[PDB]
């Protein structure tokens, strides 16, 4: 659990801190973003909320289970969205962060 | 060179060899696969060859500019398609693929 604490520690932390993960941090309330289709359209929805849990419930076996979660929570936002969004730009940046953050793990 | 040069032997070219990289091997050629506002919605275009040529031509100063571009090249399919569409299952394993490599880059 080397690289799984280091992904619950430093990455995730990180990236919390950052407002522009603010939409990211719960499930989508599709009614109360009024995105009447998002859950017609998105068949894997993820959050960082539920990544949390799942470090802190020891859901995961091995770091590639927790980092395919974090790829499907970027990539589902750009499904679903179009470029120029505000969340895209959200997404983008998050999505820096994260990769630069993995480039450091043990 | 050292992590830019696993990316060029290792990384690029056991992605070029499944038949789903196809698509990914040329840069989107917008009038003939009839995609006519591509070039309009996607401001940031990338693909394997030009990923391939910056390698050859020693363009990255470093390993985090080319997983950019790769990031890039995925990101912009999910943008400018949706789920569920054959050219997105596709993005969907090269980026996974994609993935298990980078995890193990010295
Ligand atoms: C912290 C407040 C919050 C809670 N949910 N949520 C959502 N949910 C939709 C959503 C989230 C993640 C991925 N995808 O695809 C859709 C969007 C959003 N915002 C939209 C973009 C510009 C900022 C901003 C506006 C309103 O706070 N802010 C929030
Ligand atoms: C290997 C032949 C080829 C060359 N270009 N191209 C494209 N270009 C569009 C494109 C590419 C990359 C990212 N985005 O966003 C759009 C699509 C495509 N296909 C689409 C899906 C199912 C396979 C297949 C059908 C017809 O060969 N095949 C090809
Ligand atoms: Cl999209």
């Amino acid at each position: 659990t080397n690289q799984l604490q280091y992904l619950q520690k430093v990455v995730l932390k990180d990236l919390w801190k950052h407002s522009f993960s603010w939409p990211f941090q719960r499930p989508v309330d599709a009614v109360k973003l009024q995105l009447p289709d998002y859950y017609t359209i998105i068949k894997n929805p993820m959050d960082l909320n539920t990544i949390k849990k799942r470090l802190e419930n020891k859901y995961y076996a091995k770091a590639s289970e927790c980092i395919e979660d974090f790829n499907t929570m970027f990539s589902n936002c750009y499904l679903y969205n179009k470029p120029g969004d505000d969340i895209v730009l959200m997404a983008q940046a998050l999505e820096k962060l994260f990769m630069q953050k993995l480039s450091q793990m043990p």
